[PDB]
DNA sequence: GCCACGGCGC
DNA sequence: TCGCGCCGTGGC
């Protein structure tokens, strides 16, 4: 029968819990149960009970223990089913739909819970097992992260909220000088955030060609690609570009943030989750700071708003170029390992490489073929791409592509065995054994299966990198503790730290040995790092 | 409020 | 022709 004890419960038991709201820094408790060989102890007042607990074990292990490090309690998180479940599948994103797929219903009740978080860890163990590589990803990398995200999200991150403001009246003076000059055009106002609105004023009012179509409601398109033909030659086209740009970055990154300043900590809590990618990056919500521009000024804008308490400093650390250092690592392609080994500007150096001229000789434009080409590579970027990028001929474009592979030979190779392994085994792999399903590379529509190719083999690769920075982080973690410094943010192939300012040149100094010597590759992992009052003075 | 949707950032 | 999370719009 459903079996019933008094709070509380029995050590090594797992956690069942109900926020009011998702955001564990800005949710109620309403309730917290433990389950242990079935039986289901209820915490008549959960806050008082979280004391009682020496671990937070269960599904979403992390977001309780976040709640607990707000109420001035170290709960750290342990096994989690959420964690087994995606190494076994990264689709596997959500407590509900690992329920529905491996057993049981996830409900809003903290009792079952936590009856369903012991029964689906014990399934899911049941089904890792022989499976070593995974297994050491879950004890090495999975477990001991979820408790440096923890650490992360409570600890939070100050806001210049004066320069925040400054920046807001900046970018909304300019809005409104833009949407005058679009009204003044079009002699007449309307909603231009409304693509309906504008659709008429483009194609039916002033007469535009309407090249696309949009993808479901079957109307005439106002996307970029669709109006960039008509750029050069309309001036209000143009205006909506710049309109568009601003009055996203505003809506996302600037209006938002400090309605997000927490009232009880000062600081801005993003929100970190390490089973939501399909590669096994780290994401970020509440802002999501991958999705800041990271050319353009504004996107640095932004992070001029991100600021060390008084007294500290920010650290930044950035692994340059690692997706490309791992690709010469898993393709073992001798050229491009010696890219790197001779160690000066690699995109200088690759495009030596592909032009076949001295390093002196490679001018800014080869070395941006070169640069475009670094990151292209990485995803089967189309000769169209290319040409639209460097603004050159698509035959060019087909001809640089092929200067990049006769170069660098095995990365040729390489994308097509990864390929095969996809084919046969029905999932690719990063170095450490992270594993994605790829089942449409057998698909019968050429598109789809082409999207498909790309996603299989990029992922060995964003993964991999995803893979040695995790493992960076969990191994600077007690390294840091230990001076009094902390991890605040996750970004890309980005960490940034807070330090006191006496201690924040000796921090950046192990930070990087850490991040640097993590693994080793058949090339060097290097790491650019820089110290400031804010986030963007840090880049450096 | 809910939803699907276009549009755009990485 | 370069999947997913974000925003505002418009229908209900
Ligand atoms: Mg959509
Ligand atoms: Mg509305």
């Amino acid at each position: 029968a459903l079996e019933e004890a008094p709070w509380p419960p029995p050590e090594g038991a797992f956690v069942g819990f109900v926020l009011s709201r998702k955001e564990p820094m800005w949710a109620d408790l309403l309730a917290l149960a433990a389950a242990r060989g079935g039986r289901v102890h209820r915490a008549p007042e959960p806050y008082k009970a979280l004391r009682d607990l020496k671990e937070a074990r269960g599904l979403l292990a992390k977001d309780l223990s976040v709640l607990a490090l707000r109420e001035g309690l170290g709960l750290p998180p342990g096994d989690d089913p959420m964690l087994l479940a995606y190494l076994l599948d990264p689709s596997n994103t959500t407590p509900e739909g690992v329920a529905r797929r491996y057993g049981g219903e996830w409900t809003e009740e903290a009792g079952e819970r936590a009856a369903l978080s012991e029964r689906l860890f014990a399934n899911l163990w049941g089904r890792l097992e022989g499976e070593e590589r995974l297994l050491w990803l879950y004890r090495e990398v999975e477990r001991p992260l979820s408790a440096v995200l923890a650490h992360m999200e409570a600890t939070g991150v100050r806001l210049d909220v004066a320069y925040l403001r400054a920046l807001s009246l900046e970018v909304a003076e300019e809005i409104a000088r833009l949407e005058a000059e679009v009204f003044r055009l079009a002699g007449h106002p309307f909603n231009l955030n409304s693509r309906d609105q504008l659709e008429r004023v483009l194609f039916d009012e002033l007469g535009l060609p309407a090249i696309g179509k949009t993808e479901k409601t079957g109307k005439r398109s106002t996307s970029a690609a669709v109006l960039e033909a008509l750029r050069e030659a309309h001036p209000i086209v143009e205006k909506i570009l710049q309109y568009r740009e601003l009055t996203k970055l505003k809506s996302t990154y600037i209006d938002p943030l400090p309605d997000l300043i927490h009232p009880r900590t000062g600081r801005l809590h993003t929100r970190f989750n390490q089973t939501a990618t399909a590669t096994g990056r780290l994401s970020s919500s509440d802002p999501n700071l991958q999705n800041i521009p990271v050319r353009t000024p504004l996107g640095q804008r932004i992070r001029r708003a991100f600021i060390a308490e008084e007294g500290w400093l920010l650290v930044a650390l950035d692994y340059s170029q690692i997706e490309l250092r791992v690709l010469a690592h898993l393709s073992g392609d001798e050229n491009l390992i010696r890219v790197f080994q001779e160690g000066r500007d690699i995109h200088t150096e690759t495009a030596s490489w592909m032009f076949g001229v001295p390093r002196e000789a490679v001018d800014p434009l080869m070395r941006r073929a070169a640069k475009t080409i670094n990151f292209g590579v990485l995803y089967g970027m189309s000769a169209h791409r290319l040409s639209q990028e460097l603004a050159i001929p698509y035959e060019e474009a087909q001809a640089f592509i092929e200067r990049y592979f006769q170069s660098f030979p095995k990365v040729r190779a390489w994308i097509e065995k990864t390929l095969e392994e996809g084919r046969r085994r029905g999932y690719v792999e990063t170095l450490f054994g992270r594993r994605r399903y790829v089942p449409d590379l057998e698909a019968r529509v050429k598109s789809v299966r082409e999207a498909a190719e790309r996603m299989a083999f990029n992922m060995p690769v964003q993964g991999t990198a995803a893979d040695l920075m995790k493992l960076a982080m969990v191994k600077l973690f007690p390294r840091l503790e230990e001076m009094g410094a902390r991890m605040l943010l996750q970004v890309h192939d980005e960490l940034v730290l807070e330090a006191p300012k006496e201690r924040a040149e000796a921090v950046a100094r192990l930070a990087k040995e850490v991040m640097e010597g993590v693994y080793p590759l058949a090339v060097p992992l290097e790491v650019e790092v820089g110290i400031g009052e804010d986030w963007l003075s840090a880049k450096e």
